[PDB]
Formats: structure tokens, sequence, C-alpha cells
């Protein structure tokens, strides 16, 4: 016999890693104080606070900056991406003065406690950055947007990305003797800006302060000290990290005989689905839910500093005619707040020593992608339906992660 | 001990393959009557020519097409690439027509011919496309600068790559019952538009002809039909096929303190070279040779349709501040032709039945490479001098393969 | 003599990255530092002849 | 050494450029005065090595 043999282009697939040394550190926030309603819009809530630093692995830039970020291909996804820390230890201080209250002492007893899931599974919010207190000046005050973009009121403050990085090597505001610092390329501490806390507010629902402890645990620090208590990853669901690849539009018949409407009986499920809790109640609650399906293809991403951008896209980045859910875990790492020696007369445990957490992070992850081409003179990358990729838009923000679940993020908001 | 651990950022390698069922078709040129001096600029010269049609593996698109080309990553190079070709088999003509000469037969006698390096290797020259004679048509007239790329005299005839693949759904050129089609994509024949001749003047050198029967075998093509005979390959020297991968300057001091002059007292050889022989005699050569060294790093192609550009690229592209030399192989396929049954009164040889074979052949490639960068906020993918790439310029084409050698390919344009 | 070749010393570095001071609460930019010394105890030799 | 706020142009030459400081000291393992002192090298005999 004689088969003349086929021809074949096999693209390869990129893969790469990266890892980095960061070198945070955690204040021991007093058993924050609740915190009624950061904003004058829901005024009447509160805010239970720990001292539960956030580590951000789920904002690209923990991983890789931005050139590496800048220069991945179309299509490119994060594949696992892993962090593991060290309590390299904490330190408290040392009343001289005597003042007061807190007499002064070179006894220490202070505790590590780590925590995962919480976050994005319990019932809380990671609100942070804040406004804060005099000494015994560990407990904070003013709530805030978690930052981990930058922010500013025409002065700015931030920039997860350039506190790692640095600044260009002719951008101003940093470069300096005395500006925003390459830090992570060349060891630095840096602190996790962002804490976490619970919410909640006054009537409309009620019942108390559920139980924390029983939701992340603690060690004596000292016993658990430069021994790693991370290590936990996470391979996302959907981590399309990079605006996908076009399907090209060039089969035949009606597929392109126009750009008309090709549709189908298919008989299977195909779009991306809504929950809307209808909340309402007479003193305790009563919901109702619809759900509601919904469209797909519009883009993924733009600014280009969309690095920024989350990771973990489940809930609305439905590859192909089909359909999935869910959320990147979450995680937090700190030392419960070493309380003042406060003699006799305490009778309210109110006083608080400052003290400092130096937790050392790694952080690494893989993403890859292809860049293929089936057409001859086709421009770009191009793969077909088959998969394509595709979206599902919302007025407000997707899935808002800086408020808390109901497993998946509500699509809106917080403080 | 306690050793904190360092980053990384592996970028990795994209390493695709190609591959394509060409089907090629050749005639028994007359064992070419030799054409004198193709231009009116050489005049006294000539070439013995063969049937011995050229397989371009060499030019990018006998391997891939526009897309592929197009879509490969600054600093891809070609790794390897093969061809191996089936004498699928021959067919010779059937005088009907009784006239003249040639008498009608059902008999058949052809035989195949391969050729690998004489091309490069020995010495003759590629010259082909041509213009040429009536029945007994076989031996042909013009010679003609040998067509990969596409050739027009406002009207043009031509494009390998699109010979192969057809045209852009809007280009009008092709597309359309009766213009340019997709060959390739949809199996089709097509010709070896070249074949090679040996060339030699009067006066300034002579001798003879060489032998080029001892340079290439000859089979009795039917024993040897469709079985494959070619199936060399190639292992580029230096294959960089896109604009290589730029060196960023941002280290230290005056190595960007400034950009000034940063030079150095190596004591190692670190520039490419040049052999001018001076060819001078009276009744036969007297030569003299001078090596000529020269510079580095400007870029590697431009319009972007340089993928009918050449392949091995060893004698030009000096990779980091060091050196090298050498030459793509070159290969033939074909049948000598078939003579004319010519009676009784041939005491001359010159009666040539027409005769096509279709020879089947299949290319490959690899090409492949990395997108890595190092600096923090650098855009582009970006190395170092440790490797940076560097061409070498000239006035005219560098290595012209298209005039024969001296084992590199003499830098200037023949015919 | 008549001929060539070329290469560079390597160099070498000893130290303690710098110790932060405690700056409480409000430090948010990180640039309170420690003074602290480090005492690394080197010994040399060599050959020559 | 604290990591070292960059400093610009040393030189009022070169006045638009900077230094990323570290603390890595450097050990002069080049310098000959590492190893020995000046009577050692001064009595060294010529061709010395």
């Amino acid at each position: 016999v004689y088969i003349i043999p086929r021809p074949f282009s096999n693209f390869g697939k990129k893969l790469s890693t990266y890892t980095k040394s960061h070198k945070f550190m955690i204040f021991g926030l007093a058993n924050n104080v609740i915190g009624p309603t950061g904003t004058g819009t829901t005024a009447v809530n509160r805010l239970l606070t720990t001292c539960l630093a956030e580590i951000p692995w789920q904002k690209l830039p923990l991983y890789m900056n931005q050139s590496e970020f800048d220069l991945l291909p179309p299509g490119s996804r994060v594949v696992e991406c892993n962090v593991k820390v060290i309590f390299r230890t904490n330190r408290i201080a040392f009343e001289t003065s005597s003042t007061v209250t807190k007499q002064a002492t070179l006894n220490q007893i202070s505790n590590v406690q780590t925590a995962i899931g919480l976050n994005k599974l319990g019932w809380g919010i990671n609100r942070a950055f804040t406004a804060f207190q005099s000494d015994q000046p560990m407990i904070p005050t003013a709530t805030t947007a978690p930052k981990y973009e930058p922010v500013t009121g025409d002065t700015g403050y931030r920039g997860m990305i350039a506190d790692y990085y640095g600044a260009d090597s002719t951008n101003d505001t940093a470069f300096g003797n005395a500006g925003n610092y390459p830090h992570h390329q060349v060891s630095s501490f840096t602190f996790l800006q962002n804490y976490y806390c619970m919410y909640q507010q006054t009537n409309q629902g009620t019942g108390g302060w559920p139980c924390l402890a029983e939701h992340l645990q603690q060690f004596d620090s000292k016993t658990v000290n430069n021994q790693c208590l991370i290590d936990v990853t996470y391979k996302p669901k959907m981590g399309l990290i990079k605006s996908p690849l076009n399907y090209k539009i060039i089969g035949q018949p009606t597929v392109k005989g126009t750009i008309s409407v090709g549709d189908n009986l298919v008989n299977m499920r195909g779009a991306v689905v809504t929950n809307p809790p209808e909340a309402t109640q007479n003193v305790a609650e009563s919901t109702h839910n619809l759900t509601r399906n919904f469209p797909a293809d519009l883009f993924n991403i733009y600014s280009d500093i969309e690095k920024s951008q989350v990771l973990h896209k489940g809930p609305w980045g439905h590859e192909n005619p089909q359909i999935q859910p869910s959320v990147h875990i979450g995680i937090q790492a700190v030392p419960a707040l070493t309380t003042g020696a406060l003699l006799i007369n305490s009778s309210p445990l109110n006083s608080w020593t400052d003290s400092m957490g130096y937790i050392d992070v790694m952080s690494s992850c893989t993403v890859m992608e292809a860049q293929p081409t089936h057409f001859p003179f086709s421009t770009e990358a191009n793969t077909n339906p088959g998969n394509t990729i595709y979206r599902i838009n919302l007025t407000p923000n997707s899935l808002t992660s800086a408020f808390n679940g109901l497993y998946g993020n509500g699509a809106t908001l917080g403080n």
C-alpha cells in the first residue's frame, strides 16, 4: 500500500515559573476593638477585627512583576501557584516609658495564629488598611477598602507592584534617595497592608459574634518559630490571565457564508448562570432564589496594569459553549496582640504592647500557553469556537472580593 | 541553619514542529544543450545543464507557511529540518504524431537520478527557471535567476509561498475560478521551478566540463520507484529565523553610566572574518588571499515577507562577542531525459521525449525559542551581551546563493 | 612571551541586611533602621614564589 | 547599611545616574596587603608571582 503522510503543525507550549521571597511584616493589631461602619453609607454596622494579615496569593504581582506578566502570550493561564511562609519571628516592645500602664518587662508572651479558608469560605471580610490609635496603639481605627493596587487622594500611597519592584529607570515618584524602592529585588521588608475582620450590622438580622477562634489555629510562636506554617497552594479553576485566543471566522456555510445568526437546537445546557437571593425579613430573614442565565465572548482586561487584577475567574470566564463555579481560597498569618503588664487594677483589658512579626513568604506559580494558527494566511494566534472562551459582563464588579461570600462572591461593592 | 531561598523565573521554551506533503513535478530536461551567457553582461560564458530539480530545503516556506512563520517570537531559530522524497513515478510521452522523428513506442526506458551536496559543495550553480524549445522540447533555453520568491515584469509569475498556500481571503490575484490555488493545503501538484547546472566561460581560465556523473547517483527509476530516495536533513549551524533578542542597557558603571565606549583588552579573537581571493592570471590563474575582519549588532530582516529569506546564516550572524562558518547542504531529485526512438540515421542524439516525474516530498522542521526578561519593568523580551547576537553588514548580498561556492558563498550577484 | 589569554579575579562580599526599627502602627513606609554592626572574622593567605 | 536608599550620581559629572545600595561589605582579596604586609611584599624577588 502507500498512504501519503499528512501535514502537521505542532505548536509547542511555553510553560514558565516564577518565585519570590517577600519579607512581610505584621503588627499585633490589638483584638481590634470593633469599628462601626467604615462608611457614612452603611453607618450602622461593625467590624470585629483580627490581626490576621492577608497574604495576596491571588493578586498576580505577589508572584510575578511587571515584565514577566507583561510578556505573557494570549491565552496565558496560571496553572497552579503556591505560598509557603515561615514564622521567622516577632518582636515585642519594651516599655521604658514607665508611664503608663504599662509596666516595663523583659518577659514576653506572644503567640502566632494562622488561618486559611476563613476569608472566602466563612463569614467575614478583608477590610483593611486602616487609620489608628496612640500608645497602646495596636487596636486600630478607620476600616477602608483593602489595598492591593495603589490608592490616592491626589498624593497616593501604595502600589503592591511597585512596593515589591520599584519604579522605572525614569519614573520620578520613585528611584531617589528616598523614593519607592525595589524592595523585593533587594530584600526588604515591607508590610502586609491588609488585615482581616468580620462585619455585621444592627437590626436587619441578629444574634452575636460567631467564633473565629475555631477557624484559625494558634501556636506559641516561639515554638512554631523559624518554622514554616504556611504552605498551601491553589490551582485556579480558570486562570486565563491574558486576553484569550481569538477563534477565527473562516469556515463555511452560514458560519461565514455571512456574519448573520448560525443558531442551533442542541438540547444541552450551554450558558453561564445566576443566583439572586431575595433576603426580606421581619425579625430574622426569609429568602428566595431565582436562577438567571446569561451570555458570552467580549475580552478580559483593560488598562494593561490589570496585573493588579484578580486571579481565579471561575464565575465569569466560561470557556467554549459550557460551564462551572469556584473561589480562590484565602490565607492569613499573624500574632495575637501582646497584652501590657497592666498591674493590679485592670479589670478591663485594653492595654496593648506594640509588637511586629517578620513573616518570610515565598511565592511561585506556573502560567503557560500555546500560540497556534490554523489558517495559512491568518494573522494572529488562532483557534476555534471549539473552545474560544467567553466572558459574562455586568454593570458593577463581578464577584467583588472585598466583601463576604455566600460561597461565590456577591457581585456589588462593600464599605 | 536557615538560608532564605532565592527567586527564580524560569522562562520556558516554545518548541514547535512543522510538516508538509508537497507534490512536486519535474520534467526530463534534455541534457541541456548548454546555453551561452544568460546575460548580456557575462555574454561569453555557459551553462551545462541537468534536469536535477532543486528542492528548496532552505527556503522557509517549504516547511511552514505565512502564519506559522509570522507568529514566531524573536530569537526563533530553526533547529533541524528534514526532507524525504519518494520517486512516486515518472511519465513519458507517446509519439502519435508519427511525425518526427520520433517513432511512436510503448517501450520505455527512463532512469531517476538524485544528488546532494553538489550544489553548494561542488562547482555549479542553481540558475534556473528558464525559456524554451518546441517538440523534442525538453532541452531548454533562457537561464535566469532561480525563482523562490515571486517575480514580475509588472505581470508577475510565481510565489513559492502562495504556490503552496493560495491567497488571502480577500486577495484578488488569487482566490477565483482560476487564480493562485491553495495547492498544498489541498493536494496539488506543483512544479519544482528551479533545475541545476554548471557555469564556465571562455579564456579567463580553461580545461573542459568536469564530471557531474560522479557526483549524483542514477537508478533505473522503475526499480527505485515508489520508494523514497531522499531523506537527508540539515540542522542549521545558525538559524535564527526571526529578529533576535535585544540585550538591555541597564547594568552599571560606564555600561550605562553613559552610552559612551566601554571597550576592553581581552586578548582573545572576537570579530567575524573575510577572505578576498585575488584571482589574476596569464594562461591559468594565480591567487592571493587577505583576511579582512569586521563589525557586529544591527537586525535581520525586513519586509516581513522575508520568510522567503534564506535559512542557514552561519557566515553573518555572529552570536555574542565570537565566531564560526558553514553552508546549508543542497538537494536534487529527477529523471535523465528519455531519448526519442530516432531510428536509423541518428548519428547525433538530440531528439527528446517529453517526460514528467511526480516526486512526493515531505518537509518538516522544528524552530523554537524563549521569551525571558530580567528587568522588573523592562518592556520587551530581553537578555544580555552575554549573547546578544550580531550581524555583519555589506553593500551587496551576503553569500548570494544563486552562484557557486568556494565552499562558503561568494557575496556578489550572478547572471 | 610571544602569546595570549583573558580572566578576572572573582569578587567576595560578607554582611547583615539591616535590622528594621520596631516602627509601630503607622509605618506604612519602611524606612527606620536600627544601627547594627557585624564582626566578621577573616583569614587570608597566599603562596607567591 | 540600610538597604541603601539609592544615591543619585556621586559625581557632578555623571549627575543623572544612581546606585542601588547593599550593605555587602567587600573583602579585598585581590589587594596584596590583605595577605602580606610591606616587608614580605617588599622582599619578593623579580618574577615573583
